């Protein structure tokens, strides 16, 4: 009716999603210190013209609501930056993440273990990963005698690095719109409750309106192409409703799986397994299908050199 999209010999209908489906940027930063005091705590150089490109986003994009999730231990004055940006563009919104509630989410690590040490000795021996089995027996212990109430939510929280970011960008965007309501940012204009999210990669420069996406089961996610090959990303993520069944299809993997990794699994993983991407169908045919192509998206230029 509105369009059809075909992959493994099943039909997804482009759904789409509207003009005001919010933005989402991220900032998790590590070393607040390393910026002034009454400084905006993104970074802004030429290398990395991040706050720049947030901006932009938001100056092209005036009607659609632009949230910015932020983390980290910024002083006081790094704050109020944060909230006068807010104050000079209406479409602005930052939230911090520790203002919202994921523990909806979550999952005890002893509740996985036990799963997975139930599940591999009831296969045979010659098809066992013993390997994996003596492992996750030893994160249990380890668990059990360290913390043994840690979870999902509590390890990833203490974890370094991309692997954190990627954890609370994919539960983020199970929230959708509503993030932005639990949040309680007032005026984001057509803003609907069960309303869906585009997640940009900050390194990625908006130069014109996005319009009106149409999706497969409204749901896209970026495609790199480094070489001659290329590869499922989280760089952009769009879904046009909350609680997405493919991104609930990431969690649920991350739920049964003993060391599931948000980008690995919480992604690639629950797109392979929710449009059947099996081992033997064609990764590339995945991608062409699956890939968010925008000719207002544009790629981060400072990373290039001679060749």
């Amino acid at each position: 009716s509105s369009g059809s999209a075909n992959f493994a010999g099943v039909e997804y209908p482009l759904l789409p999603l509207d003009q005001h489906t919010p933005l989402l940027f991220q900032w998790f930063e590590r070393n607040p210190s390393r910026f002034g005091e009454n400084q905006i705590p993104i970074i802004n150089t030429q290398q990395n013209p991040y706050l720049n490109n947030i901006i932009n986003a938001a100056i092209i994009e005036k009607e659609r609501t632009i949230g910015v999730l932020v983390d980290g231990n910024f002083s006081a004055g790094q704050k109020k930056a944060l909230a006068k940006l807010e104050k000079q563009y209406e479409n602005i919104k930052v939230i911090y993440n520790s203002d919202l509630d994921y523990s909806m989410y979550d999952k005890k690590l002893s509740d996985i273990y036990l799963e997975n040490i139930a599940k591999i000795e009831a296969q045979p021996a010659n098809v066992r990963d013993e390997y994996l089995l003596g492992e996750i027996k030893k994160s249990l212990n380890e668990v059990l005698k360290n913390n043994p109430e840690e979870s999902l939510v509590s390890s990833h929280d203490k974890r370094l690095g991309h692997v954190r970011f990627d954890f609370y960008r994919n539960l983020f965007l199970l929230k959708g719109s509503n993030a932005f309501l639990e949040a309680g940012k007032h005026g984001c204009h057509h803003l609907q409750p069960g309303g869906g999210c585009i997640y940009l990669d900050a390194d990625m420069l908006l130069t014109g309106k996005l319009g009106t996406l149409y999706l497969p089961d409204g749901i896209a996610v970026h495609v790199s192409r480094k070489g001659n090959s290329m590869s499922l990303e989280n760089g952009i993520i769009a879904v046009n409703r909350s609680e997405h069944p493919a991104l609930k299809k990431g969690l649920e993997i991350m739920h049964s799986k003993p060391y599931g990794d948000p980008y690995i699994d919480g992604v690639c993983g629950g797109l392979r397994h929710y449009f059947n991407c099996s081992i033997r169908h064609n990764y590339e045919e995945f991608c062409n299908f699956i890939e968010f192509k925008h000719e207002h998206i544009f790629m981060d230029t400072s990373s290039l050199t001679i060749s």
